[PDB]
């Protein structure tokens, strides 16, 4: 066969499938999964278009971090005409896929002093860097906005062009942009990939049927690890993926109003971060908690919607207080155990991997499509998406003693965040005596690899078998590629 | 032909009496499986008699009477459930969740309700004869409060318990059918009416079904509905939305209590408590908020206290436990603050209604009441002062209402809990005495409404006050 | 008699001491007061130089603040000098007057967004006006401070040129510098000012003396009206002072270190501040808490020490929690009825009058010392400190109206300075329910004169006989002057 | 006569003073120290008359602890005859040495669970045990209390005959009764203790003066100790008393009003302790922190007057928010190294020692004078306190394991005790992470030796030099005793 099958039908499997259909008319795409969409991460996003906005000083220290905010740049440029060419397969009353065009970012005290004065002077350097139309404001003139003043920010930063998606209208427009251009949806899950002689023969799915062809592209979000790991002597050659289970909901406002911008703070303990995207009808998305769980996730806990909405209601708008709650949405950001997506081929011919994609995979959507399009065609892609290939030792991108530093600064940000009220020696002393216990899960996990901040908290507070199967993980690791 | 207006508890309630004890009738009970604005599903719920109990409530004649009530319909549940179960088999569930409750004293809340409603339960409970031991906090079994927000006194009432509500639906539906009954799924749009005597009612679908008796159990929908019928605008005393948001929430676990545990009702008929339900799920409840409009989603700052209250006051456990469901309901709110339970002037018309926070509880005693008043019996004796067709009651002095306004509005700072100035309760207490005295004297001459309902008007817009005094000069009118 | 009597050993009373003995060296020039310098200011002011720092919205939105800023400015011009000619009378071991160069000005979220905001804008706007040397500046770059990260400072304002000095050094080198110049310190209270054919004959002493002079000067602080108001037909006539009771604290900081700058925030409710005066000796300055009381109080009460110590162990240094307490600082700023000074001639021939400062006379104190010297020898002193003369009828400087939102504002912010943590509805209704009671209270007051905030919270919270007594002062004083 | 000098003028001082001069007509008694009270417990404590107060779980588990309560009751028996006997040598005018005569204990939530439930369980069932007059009364019924609703007791608890005295009016009434009797008091500080063939010779004082005796009692407080280890090999001899630096303060209520029984809570984190002490003139005490320090120092914290004041006005009354400061107090505990006294005699013939009675040695003062002095004398005193002879090894009343648990618990009661707000993960992260610092400090400091849980966590948080230090103290009295 000829035949492509993409195993996925989120954001990235769709955006693929798009763009496989529109540039071989010629061959047959089936694209897999069911509508229900368990545990997906694309129903669950806002979402915003993040690039200057998911800035941290922590990712920039890193080669590895500033490979990653240039391919978020590359993708900001990609969005404008990917959006004119979804909704040129529709019509005006199939809805905006766009609900913002700007961003503003706030500072306020509601925080780690280490973490958000850091990061806004990173979001502030790579927007003078990258030339990006931005503006320092006075907080004075952000639209609509009503903190509590205790909890009210000092400074704003505007960013042109950075903006936000209905995420539901966007899956609608590639589902009907995907049909357009031929593509064909079978609602089914895979449950194997065929191969054999170093080649992809096909998919096996969930009611006993098999499909044929010679490419797959697997795009299934935190479950792409444990189908592709299945093939022989992969266990231990593509980087395990986790549950980054994140929590958002959907408001309608007390009077039909919402600003006009995305409203965000930089991103805060654990990859947690505040945000406010715009939505049409009276409806805004608030999002988005964060939390790496060693097992998959399907709903949120108490503390989750308790920490998102005390956020929202005293840091964006206090008439949040009295709107009413339509939603409560739970998705699967896939977590890449060493902290970086699995994107390309793999040492079996035909086989394509786009995952591990975390908390910025939409976003990244459209360069992610072409770039494997590209590769599938004998192409190169896109420069410096090479780091990313699927199969690989697990990246050392920081030094033990960097994210040691990181996970006891995220362990004391979930204190500030709160924000907490405690005698003014208690900081001090808990600093002092997290090291310790962090300096010895590190130590005991691998002489070679670190878990990043996010994994590693998740790793601290787990079971003991939990942390003895990792040591084994980690170690097999080791022998595969040393 | 008997029509049954509403598929909450009260109406399957009235229906099962009514279908079980005249197998000659034909008993319709209306409304859709939605259950809109239903009060029952999103009740936990507490069969609530002594734990019900606030000093403010045993201060009153018409509050020592609804007291004795719920002790009586108290005595029907265990039949009432054994009559439902036997409809059924093993695999349709148990109703009943749990039989003792346990009440929590702690500081997180105004001294003024708190301290005042512990020693109201303890006297009451005394007073029947009740058997209940206050008991060392140590030996209450599973909570795992806050140390700041721990209780330091704890109260175990034997045979107070709880039932599933949604199991409790789903028996009396199925007990109605076996006993003959019929399930239109339908909305009453009118009752019609005329020489002084019901003849059926207009449905959603346009269709008229007839009839010789209607029963009006529609929560907070009765009074709109009996009161389109000639000269009972101001005749039936008005039912508002008493907007309650409730919790189920699977346990990080599988466990739960095996007693229900509550705090003494709080401000504006808030209350804490978490009610035991199978299969590693627990019930936390419930806020209470009286709405002019109907309102079918809860508010961000309901949803915050209550998931606060039972993480800091009940189990640290909830923080880390799954939230399944975000659950809103209308406690049908009557204007003077009693049920509306009994006949009207119009023959054949029957009402069922305004029983607020307690009515599940209530369901057996009101459905037998209303069942013998049909029959030509005088059903249960203190439960003529609710007769729907009335003036308004006047239960407290507008000088008993102000104290309990304040003191409730004060209350919504103490259980948050707030931290202040020390100077800034003092200045809010005197501030806010003068405003709520202007409104109650500026409302009427005569009526004044009770707390809960006071502050909704307190913060309602200038057109809705000015239609409320409009209301109640109406009803002066008509009475007097 | 040519002999000159001032009555009173603040700041104001030594100031005008020296400047006429060094004027008029024919004369005899005795100043009376105790060393325990009971209920006085000026041992337990900083103190800060205060001009740029202490500008306010409220202030340059009247003609009256726009003076009294201009009057700062040409103060600051004369301390150089006036500080050179008062260590000139001593030797290196009597220490410094000066303890800063530069001032840091702070913002923080710990207040009303209605005063800290508006403030904080008004000083930048203040300082580009008069090109005066400034920089906001990273508050990283703020040597010492090291706040709570939940209180800290997100802006900060270095200003040049506006410091500080030690109030205790200062008193000591003027006594000193009085001596020098032929005055002489009689150590005992004035009791009462003798006058008849409308001219000074001397003071009776609380020793039961009697010192004859054809000239008296009365800086008796917060005492001043008490003393002039006994003589024939002036009860009416001179302007009350009532005392602003103030709280601050000497701390030796644990490790002997303090800060370079003086640093503060804002004005804050009821005129409160927050600052740190550097001193030498291993010792800082903290202050300023602010209560009009209608009777003097020579004690801190409970509240005022805990807030005092609050603010600054959270907003300027964690540091302070565990540094020594050496002692609590209480004195009256002479808080006038009308909000402005008593300035220079009465209608009693050789009767002046220098008090009513408020919470800038240390500042102010050269300039004001030159005024009234130049006016008793004929001249026509400072221009626009004419109106401030203290024989006058009230001043209306603002409308009943802006009182009244003044008021209310400046309540709200003793809960968000606190800071209080409140359901979000709460804030709204007490501004509600606020406004009612403080326009029923000025409406009773009097048909022509409104008391301003700071008193006006006092009148409010005051019994009714003093309420009663006020209506009656007011009426007195509309008869006397209409 | 035969010449003894009593080094020290705090309660324990004067009451031995006073017991010798009326016992022993025969001997001339010379009492040292300054009216100034450096470092002196005695002024600054309230204080109470504590006996069953005074209970804790931890006290009543031990037999050490269950002989400290039956000694406390006993002390209380002999305390009216010695008020009679010492106002006695007095007039009206002077004073009454008794404030109240009962004493309420209030149980509310502004604590650890560990502690406040634990030590009012045991209180009660002490009192039961004793069959002593009590009841538990309903806290609508204690008199005069206006707490915060949020801070408020729901059990209190009234003892009969557990009171309060004057701490000033008892000293006055000691030196008074000790001038009476025949005793001299010379206003100096020993600065040397003189022996020479194992006899003392007398006391070089500190204007430079050497005063003769055959007998020498030390009862210096914390200085005490460091006076006697400067004797030939007493240095690892007598064990260490170190500062147990407590603040208290007088307050002038707002309404002149006050208690008519004491108001306290159990024993709290580090044996810091809520109480108020009636006082006549319209004044109250207030106490009262706790801090073991290895330095002396002599002014309280910005942290100590804020935590008292904060727990006095929301936990006792809120009135006192309003009330005026008079006097902040800062005594030194003499503390025990081993957490016993040191009561009785030396081997230096006619050197006796009575100090390291820590927190409760006012209540004891009269047993344990009669004790010494009935040991002077050739008598046996009270049997009991034999044990606390003050040349011995260091007692080991507590395992290692049991005081590691009570530093915990009272490190985590220090934080429910403020009142903090935290997320609710972080007080069993705290617990977890607290465990392992404190068993390495213990393990390095000695293999025989652990300072009680009050001293432990000064260590703690001492610097380097100073756990050196204590490690050689520590392997010096074993070399010494082993
Ligand atoms: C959150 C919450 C917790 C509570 N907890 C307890 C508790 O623990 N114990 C207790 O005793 N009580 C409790 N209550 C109170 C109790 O739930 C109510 O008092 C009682 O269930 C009311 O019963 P009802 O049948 O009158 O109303 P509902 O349950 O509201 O039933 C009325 C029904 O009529 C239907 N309807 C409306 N209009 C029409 C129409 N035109 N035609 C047909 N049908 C119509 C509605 O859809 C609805 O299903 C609680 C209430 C709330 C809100
Ligand atoms: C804040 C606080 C509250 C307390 N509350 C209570 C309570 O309620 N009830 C209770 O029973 N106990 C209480 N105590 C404990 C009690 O105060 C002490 O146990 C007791 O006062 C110790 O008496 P003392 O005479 O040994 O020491 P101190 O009272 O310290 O007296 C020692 C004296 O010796 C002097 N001195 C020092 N060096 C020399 C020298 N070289 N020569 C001469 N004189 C010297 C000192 O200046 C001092 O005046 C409290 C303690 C404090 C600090």
């Amino acid at each position: 066969q000829t035949d492509v099958i993409v195993v996925g039908n989120g954001v990235l499997g769709l955006s693929v499938g798009v763009e496989i259909a529109r540039t071989r008319p010629d061959v047959r795409v089936t694209l897999l999964g069911k509508p229900a969409r368990q545990y997906g991460a694309t129903p669950a996003a806002g979402a915003m278009l993040g690039a200057f906005g998911e800035v941290t000083a922590h990712a920039l220290a890193s080669e590895h971090g500033r490979k990653k905010h240039a391919l978020a740049v590359q993708a900001q440029r990609l969005w404008p005409e990917w959006i004119e060419s979804l909704e040129a397969t529709g019509t005006a009353a199939d809805g905006r896929i766009k609900t913002a065009d700007d961003t503003v970012v706030l500072l306020n005290t509601v925080g780690h002093s280490a973490l958000d004065d850091a990061n806004f002077a990173a979001v502030l350097t790579a927007l003078k860097e990258a030339n990006a139309p931005h503006e320092e404001i006075a907080v004075e003139s952000v639209d609509w906005i009503d903190p509590d003043p205790n909890s009210r920010p000092l400074r704003a930063l505007h960013i042109e062009g950075e903006g936000s998606v209905d995420s539901g209208i966007l899956l609608a427009a590639l589902e009907r942009s995907f049909l357009q251009a031929g593509g064909r949806l079978h609602p089914v899950d895979a449950t194997e990939i065929r191969a054999s002689h170093g080649r992809v023969e096909g998919v096996v799915t969930d009611d006993g049927d098999f499909l044929p062809a010679g490419h797959v592209v697997v795009a299934a979000g935190a479950r792409s690890q444990r189908l592709v790991a299945a093939l022989p002597g992969l266990a231990h050659r593509i980087p395990r993926i986790y549950d980054g289970v994140g929590v958002s909901a959907l408001v309608d406002t007390w009077d039909g109003s919402g600003p006009a911008t995305v409203l965000r703070t930089s991103n805060r303990a654990f990859a947690c971060g505040l945000h406010l995207v715009p939505r049409a009808g009276g409806s805004v998305y608030i999002g988005a908690t964060n939390a790496v769980c060693l097992e998959p996730r399907g709903a949120a806990s108490i503390e989750e919607t308790v920490f998102l909405f005390n956020c929202a209601t005293h840091q964006l708008h206090r008439g949040l207080n009295g709107s009413e709650l339509r939603k409560v949405q739970v998705g699967s950001a896939p977590a890449p155990i060493d902290g970086f997506p699995l994107i390309g081929g793999t040492s079996v011919e035909g086989l394509w991997m786009l995952s591990g994609t975390y908390r910025d995979g939409l976003h990244m959507s459209p360069l992610l499509a072409r770039h494997v399009v590209s590769l599938m065609d004998g192409g190169t892609g896109v420069d410096g998406l090479r780091e990313f290939r699927p199969e690989r030792d697990l990246i050392s991108a920081w030094s033990r003693e960097e994210i040691l530093d990181d996970v006891v600064r995220h362990t004391m940000a979930t204190g500030y965040e709160f924000p907490w009220r405690l005698p003014l020696e208690w900081p001090h002393m808990m600093e002092t005596f997290l090291q310790g216990p962090f300096a010895e899960l590190a130590d005991r996990l691998s002489d070679t690899y670190t878990p990043p901040a996010d994994l590693m908290t998740a790793i601290m507070f787990s079971e003991r078998e939990q942390q003895d199967e990792l040591i084994a993980y980690y170690a097999d690791v080791h022998r595969e590629w040393h």
